[PDB]
């Protein structure tokens, strides 16, 4: 970070702040809630456009005292109009800009926006679910305004979760009622308001699409996976993530009490004793010190968050994950829905800044044990076998003598990204209806329209397009600018809202309707499939071999003598 990235992200903050209110109209308008009535108000965009903004409705019990750590309860009726018209406040956090912890435990809110609360027809939903790691991340139009998809005709629905230790504390003691993935619970409970309210919002209960982007992707899946959402929406959209991606869970039952002896516990470990003392810390204490739980050792085998979504050590009426997600998936409703995926053309460009802090990260390529799949790896990773699995790796990005910071970043895109999306494709074709999957690849750079995660990644001024680069086209964030209609970045942000909703519509991503998708066939990948096929999109639309399948088969390779695993 700077004191200059520090100073003017608050007076774009002040421009935000400004903006807001410059773009708002005086009408004001109320709606129905099956908790009782909600008072949203009209907004502008740059783009001229108009919509109706529904802020702040809870969908649950604020998580505070007794309740937190605890799975979310249905929120409290009320007579008379709850103000919606302006948002509440984010999870509680460490502000990835200025480093201090900022938010709030009341949190549990959605966002619901459309340009015409009285549609002449009951329109798709879509449903946004952010990433950031399961640690960071809000529904605040500053990040995620809707202001380019409600150009369509559909309500967009933006919800936030409980985030870190306060989403995902999970103690193995029954008595105590903290299983687990509270912050995945959230996302039921906000899913399941949507279901039975978003019909007085003008859109279809039974056309609703769930998507999300990183953490978001993950947790869209895992509402694809878990029984206690069978049937609440009808298509899935994963971007850059899913629920078997080697990030996206961990076993984290330990981590409480650690969690609680860096806050100051004194006494045994006891998860009674641990879970009285968390449940008294102040929260900004708890989320800073967030960062210093992992171990050494699980910071070298790639976990990448200390509290997260678990498989939960014992059933509940509430239960998520009752097991490992590749076990969920066999069995999975959302296996039965048309589904969405895809990555970008640089994913791993994203690991810059982490990279630049850590170079000696780029050592880890001379012979890529500590990249083989955990599961396939000793211990130590010392073994022979781990030596060859990883000269695969190797031998699939290192291009000279020396591994390069870009080898790094390269293995990066398939770690985390492309090989888990391919062990998901193999194992769903092994349980699934026959409903189709289509792949996307997002390969449009710009430098003249960007989002906040560029300066995260510091790729100020890089060239690819990297993990959580397709946002820009997605969503107005504090840093867009009015693009001329004619521009290339003005034309993806048609196309990209435009096939989304389409897909969000039919099921099927293709539309004639799309500029540049004349020529474009796009159909869905199958079992018999030796090479993935997907829409590349770049400043021309064009169906192609995925490009990193080489890549991906020479990461399946280490699975030769371990069938069974992959
Ligand atoms: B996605 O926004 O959920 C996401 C974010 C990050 O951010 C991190 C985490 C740890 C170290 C560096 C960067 C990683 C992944 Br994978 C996915």
């Amino acid at each position: 970070v700077s004191l200059m990235e520090k100073l003017k992200w608050k007076i774009k903050c002040i421009e935000n702040k400004f903006l807001n209110y410059r773009l708002t109209t005086n009408e004001t308008v109320v709606a129905e809630t099956e908790y009782g009535k909600v008072k949203g108000v009209k907004r502008l965009t740059v783009y001229d456009d108009s919509y109706y903004s529904f802020e702040g409705i809870p969908y649950a019990q604020p998580p505070v005292g007794e309740l937190r750590f605890k799975a979310p309860q249905r929120p409290t009726p009320w007579a008379g109009v709850r103000d919606c018209c302006n948002h509440k406040d984010k999870s509680v956090q460490v502000d990835f800009i200025t480093g201090k912890v900022c938010g709030s435990e009341d949190c549990l809110y959605l966002s619901v926006y459309t340009n015409n609360l009285n549609p002449e027809t009951k329109r798709p939903v879509l449903v946004y679910i952010h990433g950031g790691d399961f640690i960071i991340g809000e529904n605040h139009r500053d990040m995620y305004g809707p202001d380019y998809f409600i150009k369509k005709d559909v309500v967009l629905i933006n919800i936030q979760y409980r985030l870190g230790a306060l989403g995902f504390l999970s103690l193995n003691s029954e008595d105590l009622n903290v299983p687990g993935n509270a912050g995945l619970k959230d996302q039921v409970m906000a899913l399941r308001w949507i279901k039975n309210n978003c019909a007085n919002f003008g859109g279809n209960p039974d056309n609703i699409t769930v998507f999300g982007e990183s953490a978001g992707a993950a947790s869209t899946h895992y509402m694809m996976l878990t029984e206690q959402t069978r049937g609440l929406f009808h298509r899935g959209i994963l971007m850059s993530g899913n629920a078997i991606c080697p990030w996206a869970n961990t076993q984290c039952q330990h981590r409480a009490f650690t969690l609680a002896k860096l806050a100051g516990y004194k006494g045994e470990d006891n998860d009674k004793d641990v879970l009285e003392f968390l449940m008294k810390a102040k929260p900004q204490d708890l989320i800073k010190l967030e960062e210093k739980v992992l171990t050494l050792e699980e910071r070298t085998n790639k976990v990448m968050f200390p509290f997260g979504p678990t498989v939960e050590p014992y059933q509940t009426a509430d239960c998520v994950l009752p097991k490992h997600p590749r076990e969920m998936v066999k069995t999975a409703w959302g296996n039965s829905i048309p589904t969405m995926m895809g990555n970008t053309s640089y994913e791993g460009l994203f690991f810059t800044s982490i990279l630049k802090q850590m170079p000696l990260l780029v050592k880890e390529l001379e012979t890529c044990v500590n990249f083989v799949p955990s599961e396939l790896a000793d211990a130590e990773r010392t073994a022979p076998e781990t030596l060859e699995m990883g000269a695969k790796i190797k031998k699939a990005h290192v291009t000279g003598e020396t591994p390069t910071a870009d080898n790094f970043m390269d293995l990066c895109s398939h770690f985390y990204f492309w090989f888990p999306m391919h062990r998901l494709l193999q194992l769903r074709f092994n349980h699934t209806s026959g409903t189709p999957v289509y792949l996307y690849r997002f390969d449009f750079d710009s430098e003249d329209l960007i989002n906040p995660y560029r300066i995260m990644r510091s790729g100020r001024g890089v060239k690819g397009v990297s993990h959580t680069d397709e946002l820009t086209y997605f969503f107005w964030n504090q840093l867009a600018k009015r693009m001329p209609k004619e521009s290339r970045e003005y034309k993806t942000i048609e196309r990209m809202t435009g096939i989304w909703t389409q897909f969000a519509t039919t099921g099927n991503p293709y539309s004639n309707e799309i500029e540049g998708m004349e020529n474009v066939s796009w159909d869905p990948i199958e079992k018999s499939d030796e090479v993935y096929k997907c829409l590349n999109i770049s400043d021309e639309l064009k169906m192609i071999d995925v490009p990193e399948m080489g890549k991906i088969k020479q990461w399946e390779s280490m699975f030769e003598k371990h069938r069974d695993l992959f």
